[PDB]
């Protein structure tokens, strides 16, 4: 059989028509078609080799809802059917056997957890990944927006779970963009006190209707030193450098600041803002299978969905370049056409 | 062929509708939608609570978009193929009754011709009369510019019709989508502002819009003690209150004017108008003009309505949420593949 895909050939390049042989199916592979798929900033780091394991052809793509096509011959009684609606995230392959893996705790494999845009993700009309990490979804799912979950929203699910986040939790979101504002909706759905740091706290009341109960200029210095000992957690989801220390200092006892954001610099983090507080700095990106599953539970039943916006899969290089522009409103989900 | 989202019936939820709009008429403008914001008289018209609704029904009269085609009679009108543009609750005017050429289209003779009825912004594209496609500043943030075009216009009109400055003492009821607008551009222009709540928890958030003073509208001693003390109230909501305090809080010349479609005519006693010189009036959108001016005052003095996103593909959400009176303070769709 062959694959339909669109496929940068060089680093950097634009997408082209590129059909594959994906050759058989293999026994823990499923074989899913495409419906919907997001976009976002990785998916571009990859096509631009940022990190410099790309190989080309390149089929990007990370954030799939679509459906079960074929099951290999050891994912037949997997919980699966064809025809049956699904989710693809960034993740496809773990070894299963190291004590990540064995423990459920896949995402954590001691050999590296395969992305699916390494084996071609779902810029395409099909795409493989391993049962394990071929994600049910619950029947009444909004199809159409729920395939940014998958990478965006698990990643900031992952430290409500990590944290221990409840109802009475107090909790900061620095930036309000595409992870911020899932963020923001997913804390107000647990009931959770939300604060928002953001650039432009005047041009964004927007974000109180998101669910946030209160909206602070992430650089003001006295608003943020008027909140020292104040938060559960702090979660971070920009990639640019701020003064961190500030934060910290927000942190109650016992306190942690998160970062989803990859930023570059590193945090400079004074043992004694630790100690004096017993203050934790952490991170994470994606999330397991089960919490993956567990959030489009979740999102569905709280009717928690990414504001997004629709592009036709034939016109996906205008999509790649309206994120690439910083114009997505706020997640990118192509549409199979 | 234009794609769009279309009522069916009366009060029915919306499907993808494809209709032909003929040629581009000699004076009309195409304009490509980016948003379109929603209001209650989207829903009005979807609902066909008026009795002139004719289905298929395409509502959206809050535009925010991109000229992509001049008529014939367009093409030198300061309008450009490109160019960021608005549309709101009007579509087209005669042209020639006293009104219209007077430079008040909006009052026009034969009725002003509503974007709905013309078929409106819920859709890929859609067109107006040039006069009616409102050319935008550079710099307005256009996410959240549509409901300006109606919004806006409608708080900011009284404001031109009752000579209102920065020495004025103004009063808004009601903080919802029309009131918290009137309040920043009432900031923005240096009035003394008093916003007349219902909900003691708003008041920082009512304050933190421009408000100087919030009055809980509940409280009728409250109101008492303000007797005489200003010049213009604005009424922003559609229902019934007692306005006889507002009337007494008018000093002498002073102005109430609704914006609100309240359906229970307003009780107003001769006696008080005549005891204060007092008036009692009503407006809704605006001409052409006012619409430039307001859409320059609001770009440069940065004033923009609160607004709630949602792609045009998922409208029907969008619109359930202004149903179930959620919106905070008003709903744009910001516009997407259409399938
Ligand atoms: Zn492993
Ligand atoms: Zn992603
Ligand atoms: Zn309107
Ligand atoms: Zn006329």
């Amino acid at each position: 059989s062959m694959i339909k895909s669109y496929a940068a050939k060089e680093a950097g390049g634009e997408l082209e028509v590129y059909e594959y042989d994906p050759g058989e199916l293999r026994p823990q592979d499923v074989e899913v078609q495409v419906d919907y798929c997001g976009i976002c900033h990785s998916d571009l780091s990859m096509i631009d080799n940022e990190w410099g394991f790309s190989q080309y052809p390149l089929v990007a793509g990370h954030e799939v809802i679509g459906r079960v096509v074929a099951l290999g011959s050891a994912a037949q009684d997997k919980g699966l059917q064809v025809g049956q609606r699904v989710g693809i995230g960034w993740t496809a392959r773990s070894c299963g056997h190291c004590d990540a893996c064995i423990s459920g705790n896949q995402i954590n494999c001691e050999q590296g957890a395969v992305p699916t845009i390494m084996n071609r993700g779902g810029f395409a009309e099909k795409l493989r990944a391993d049962w394990q990490w071929v994600i049910p979804l619950p029947e009444n799912i909004d199809i159409e927006s729920a395939g940014p979950l998958l990478c965006g929203g698990i990643t900031v699910f992952k430290p409500l779970l990590m944290h221990h986040i409840t109802a009475t939790s107090r909790v900061g979101v620095i930036g309000i963009g595409g992870l911020g504002h899932i963020a923001i909706k997913l804390l107000h759905a647990m009931g959770c006190e939300v604060t928002a740091f953001s650039s432009n706290p005047a041009k964004e009341q927007e974000v109180l209707a998101m669910g946030a109960d209160k909206v602070v200029n992430s650089r003001d210095p006295q608003a943020l030193k008027a909140l020292a000992g104040q938060f559960d957690l702090i979660i971070n989801t920009v990639n640019v450098s701020l003064d961190w220390q500030p934060y910290f200092e927000a942190l109650t006892y016992g306190g942690n600041f998160h970062t989803v954001g990859a930023v570059l610099t590193p945090l400079s983090v004074p043992a004694f803002t630790l100690i004096a507080g017993d203050r934790s700095v952490s991170g994470s990106a994606t999330g397991t299978p089960y919490e993956l599953r567990k959030l489009m539970r979740f999102a569905a039943r709280s009717k928690v969905a990414p504001t997004t916006e629709l592009f036709p899969m034939s016109k996906i290089n205008d999509a790649i370049q309206h994120v690439r522009d910083g114009k997505a409103r706020y997640r990118v989900v192509l549409k199979a056409d």
